[PDB]
């Protein structure tokens, strides 16, 4: 059942040559396939285009983000508007994984390291 | 109803609604009133739980268990998971999420 959702940094951007580098942060799980995106998190609102180096580091791959939605969160320095991007086909079942990992960060292990 | 990071509480579950009668299962709700979305019991002829209203009290369907292993701190367990009749994919993916978030490693 360990489908957990696990978070880290990663280019996107409005194009796939406009990716830059840390612009967002990706949600995502090891569905075998090495590493599978379901998401991104970022404060910019017109991203088309999440990537990432390729496995083996023969390349690189760009996946499609779908229409952000727009949200609110509170933070020290205030409110704060994010937008929450699904990868483009997303099934229900994945978008409310993201949501109950977005609503409470969790380590996925005891030992003193990220996350 | 919407998004909230999920909250647990005791319940009462049975195979009848007279069978439920004390506390032996863990009820995953949104409070965002409760809304109950799932059961987590050691028990797997689970049918119903009851949840004594914020006046009465409520009976709600349960779907067919689900097995699944979970670490403790006491070593590992099997316990079944029970979806509420009708369930949407969306708050199921809530669930499965919070489980499986829910272990011990080295």
């Amino acid at each position: 059942s360990p489908v957990a959702l696990r978070q880290m940094s990663c280019a996107a951007g409005t194009t796939q040559t406009a990716c830059t580098d840390d612009n967002a942060l990706a949600y995502y799980n090891n569905s075998k396939g090495g590493r599978f995106v379901l998401a991104l998190l970022s404060d910019h609102q017109d991203l088309k285009w999440a990537r990432f180096p390729k496995s083996d580091g023969t390349g690189t791959i760009y996946t499609e983000l779908e229409p952000p939605c727009r949200f609110v969160t509170d933070t020290p320095k205030g409110p704060k508007v994010k937008y929450l991007y699904f990868i483009k086909g997303l099934n229900n079942l994945n978008r409310g994984m993201v949501l109950e990992s977005l609503a409470a960060t969790v380590r996925l292990q005891l030992e003193h390291h990220h996350h």
